[PDB]
């Protein structure tokens, strides 16, 4: 999971996904099964 695997499996800025609290944010990229 670097910087570019985020955004490309997502669509989505690193900056507005750290704005979610942190157990959200993280549930969003495993609940997806990226990492």
């Amino acid at each position: 999971l670097s910087i570019e695997d985020f955004t490309q499996a997502f669509g989505m800025t690193p900056a507005a996904f750290s704005a979610l609290p942190r157990w959200k944010q993280q549930n969003l990229k495993k609940e997806k099964g990226l990492f």
